[PDB]
This record gives C-alpha cells, sequence and structure tokens, in this order.
C-alpha cells in the first residue's frame, strides 16, 4: 500500500529548511517499523499550488495507523507541522 | 521522472466505466514510446475530493512532451476527457 503526501510549504520556509524537513523523514524508515520505504520529489511542471510529493510503502492499509500513532511520527508533526500550509493524504494499493 | 495525476470522476461516471478508462490508460504504454510504465489506484483513506491516482514513469522531463503531443494520448483525451471533474497533474523525480 503506498500512502501518498502531496503538499505545499508556508511561504517563509527556506530551502535548507525544507531539506532538513525531507531528511529528517526520511530518516524515520529506520525508526518506524511500519513504514517500509519512503522517497519524495519536487513537482518542476507547476500546471495547476502544491509543490512536493511524499511517497511512503507500507505492508497493509491496517499498518498505517501503527505509523500514524507511532511517537516518531507524532514527535515529527510536533516539529514540523509549521512548515506546511496544505497537504493532501491519499492511501492506495498501486495496480494495472 | 514520474508524471503523476490525481483525479476526480463525475458522479454520472459508473464503476465499469472507471475499469474501462483506467484499462484502456494503462495500455497506452504499449502504443506510446515515451511511456515506460503505469500504476493507478483508488483512495480508501478519504481523509480530504479526489478518488484516484495514476503514476506514469518516463525517462526524462523531456519525453513527457512527446507523450503529450502523442496522437495517442490525444485521443485518449478526445475519448475520456469527459470523465473527469478535476485533475491535478506533477512531474517530479523520486529521491531520497
Ligand atoms: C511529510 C508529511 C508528514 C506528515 C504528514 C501528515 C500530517 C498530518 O497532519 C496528519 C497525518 O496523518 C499525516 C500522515 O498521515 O503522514
Ligand atoms: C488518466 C488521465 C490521463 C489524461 C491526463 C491529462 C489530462 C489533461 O487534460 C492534460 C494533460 O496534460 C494530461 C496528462 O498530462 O496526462
Amino acid at each position: 500500500v503506498k500512502h501518498l503526501i502531496v503538499l505545499k510549504f508556508k511561504d517563509e520556509i527556506t530551502e535548507a529548511q525544507k531539506e532538513e524537513f525531507f531528511k529528517t523523514y526520511v530518516n524515520l524508515v529506520n525508526i518506524i517499523p511500519a513504514m517500509k520505504d519512503v522517497y519524495w520529489g519536487k513537482d518542476v511542471t507547476q500546471k495547476n499550488g502544491y509543490t512536493h510529493i511524499v511517497e511512503v510503502t507500507f505492508e497493509s492499509v491496517e499498518t498505517i495507523q501503527d505509523y500514524i500513532i507511532h511517537p516518531a511520527h507524532v514527535g515529527f508533526g510536533d516539529v514540523y507541522r509549521s512548515f506546511w500550509e496544505k497537504l493532501l493524504i491519499f492511501d492506495y494499493t498501486p495496480r494495472k
């Protein structure tokens, strides 16, 4: 199952801060059992004002809750939630 | 590079139609050289009213244009564009 985050940063957040934000988020994989993998990226096309995408892999929808209530994720939010202006969350199983 | 589509269908579109829509879109990989891979899925969490996600792989941002102007993609849009109510498009390179 993929946990997909689409976000916009507040205008005051700097590039260095954004880098630190994603570095810290990626490193949660090592701390949170339920998180299997993380990739992120910045939209280059600007067709739509979301700018960044994060893809997180889980074994199942069930274990997403394990991540949600994990002190490390709660802690990540407690430190960084002032960074984002808007976000969208999706959970789905990629298929053909 | 990943070409990410987030969409909502119009209310009148049926499940069978949605299945046919994605089946046809997935099969474009065989027709359009620039398209390397496609996955799609339906959001189960409904936390946000986008419902579906499509992930398309390209070799580079440059070749996304090759896809955009390809008669098969233009043709796909010509047949199915009345199906969607809203969509968002992002192009990014997944990284850590
Ligand atoms: C890079 C964004 C990480 C935090 C994203 C987030 C924010 C929030 O306010 C509530 C959530 O359930 C989640 C999530 O499911 O991951
Ligand atoms: C499953 C949605 C396929 C069509 C998505 C689309 C719609 C549109 O109106 C303009 C576009 O440039 C694209 C695209 O880049 O793929």
